[PDB]
DNA sequence: ATTTTGACGCT
């Protein structure tokens, strides 16, 4: 009752760019705009692997991971943009730079946590309070929320058969219900949050050309879930009160961190399917099956409560370069391994030097990882060494030194290598 | 022959 926390202390948003790499390429090449389009890496093997897909192309069934030749079978007029290739490998520089454009705009509004190349969490609690002070008891107009969905609404009793009609009906129900004169109301706080996110999304689109979606809720997991509910080019507010119905038919795997083995174990061990069913277990029961930390997290999360903070971190903490060498292309000679380590080290040097100039920091550890043919794990082996100079020849030599004894017998390398990976870590200020 | 990443947990 009066002491049961409800996880309504924060306003958190998650902003995720729509078909991000595709929009970067469509901005660059107007011929690709408003077309079924995908971004592909490499080309020789089955036309290249698709890594991003426009919504027009998704309507034909094109998905990430599809070979371009196969996507063309579903969508004969599919247009393609290729990732830059440098030193024999895919180069993602253009997308990292476009990401910085977006993150720098978002950081004008609030502290952000860069969660991936095209998404960031925003802690809006302070900004909402300031905005509530600015507009004392002044009602919030639907005009301030032109792209917002209120999850769960409309409810109860032709304008109801088009999606914009439904969107506005739900928004009207929500705003009609609001208590505008209490500045401590969580639902009001979320609504002001959504007004700010509309402003943020408009700024991103104005200043970059890129569209995005967003979720606004009281924590990162609900914000992330909300964001996906009405992609693309829309934002969704998930209130605390919307959680029971939302979670009552929500597959466990849809919640952040439960899409893999742990989520599968929750389903198998407890014999449930939906996130809401978790409420019927005690905290101790969940801790007994999934550990103290996971158990406590699940117990709170199924009630819509999560405390993971929006970390103040706009820049990646590691800078890595990797290449797979699948099937017959697996690396089988010492010279091959050394040449590709050099290629990777040269890209890494270029990125590290730019990073040192832009961000006043230096990496101090080099992690070298390899995969051997047959091992299904991403990494078969990981070894580190000191990273003392931004020099590609030195980094490649040091990586070879730290992995060379993985070679059962050689001039020859065995078993063949299916992946090389260099990652610069442990940054210190410079 | 899905590729190239990046954050974080466990021991
Ligand atoms: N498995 C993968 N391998 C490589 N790159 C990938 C990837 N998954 C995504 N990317 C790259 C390419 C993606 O453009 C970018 C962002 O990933 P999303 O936010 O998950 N997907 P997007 O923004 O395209 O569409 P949506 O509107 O549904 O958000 O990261
Ligand atoms: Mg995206
Ligand atoms: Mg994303």
């Amino acid at each position: 009752g009066p002491h049961m926390a409800t996880g309504q202390d924060r306003v958190v948003a998650l902003v995720d760019m729509d078909c991000f790499f595709v929009q970067v390429e469509q901005r660059q090449n107007p011929h690709l705009r408003n077309k079924p389009c995908a971004v592909v890496q490499y080309k020789s093997w089955k036309g290249g692997g698709i890594i991003a897909v426009s919504y027009e192309a998704r309507a034909f069934g094109v998905t990430r991971s599809m070979w371009a030749d196969d996507a063309k079978k579903l969508c004969p007029d599919l247009l393609l943009a290729q990732v830059r290739e440098s030193r024999g490998k895919a180069n993602l520089t253009k997308y990292r730079e476009a990401s910085v454009e977006v993150m720098e705009i978002m950081s004008r509004f609030a502290v952000i946590e860069r969660a991936a190349i095209d998404e960031a969490y925003v802690d809006l609690t302070s900004a909402v309070q300031e905005r509530l002070q600015k507009l004392q008891g002044q009602p919030i107009s639907a005009d301030l929320l032109p792209s917002t969905y209120i999850e769960g609404l409309p409810q109860g009793p032709e304008e109801t058969v088009q999606k914009e009609g439904m969107r506005k009906q739900g928004l009207f129900q929500w705003l009609d219900s609001l208590q505008i004169d209490n500045l401590t109301s969580p639902d009001l706080q979320l609504t002001v949050g959504a007004v700010i996110v509309e402003e943020m999304r408009a700024a991103i689109e104005r200043e970059t050309g890129f569209q995005c979606s967003a979720g606004i809720s009281h924590n990162k997991v609900l914000a992330k879930l909300a964001c996906g509910l009405n992609k693309p080019n829309r934002q969704t507010l998930v209130s605390h009160g919307s959680v029971p119905q939302l979670f009552s038919q929500m597959p466990i795997r849809k919640i952040r961190s439960l899409g893999g083995k742990l989520g599968a174990s929750v389903i198998e061990i407890l014999g449930i399917e939906y996130m809401g069913e978790l409420t019927q277990f005690t905290e101790s029961q969940l801790q007994s099956h999934f550990g103290e930390k996971n158990g406590s997290w699940l117990y709170a999360m199924c009630r819509g409560i999560e405390h993971d903070p929006v970390k103040p971190r706009q820049l990646p903490k590691t800078i890595g370069c990797s290449k797979n060498f699948p099937g017959k292309t697996a690396l089988a000679t010492r010279e091959q391994v050394q040449w590709w380590l050099l290629q990777l080290a040269q890209e890494l040097e270029e990125r590290l030097t730019k990073d040192r100039n832009d961000n006043d920091r230096v990496a101090t550890q080099l992690v070298v990882s390899i995969r051997v043919q047959g091992d299904k794990r991403l990494s078969s082996l990981r070894r580190c060494c000191a990273l003392t100079r931004y020099d590609a020849h030195k980094m490649s030599h040091d990586a070879f030194t730290v992995i060379k004894n993985c070679n059962t017998s050689g001039t020859e390398w065995s078993p063949p290598l299916t992946m090389l990976f260099l990652c610069a870590t442990k940054f210190s200020a410079s």
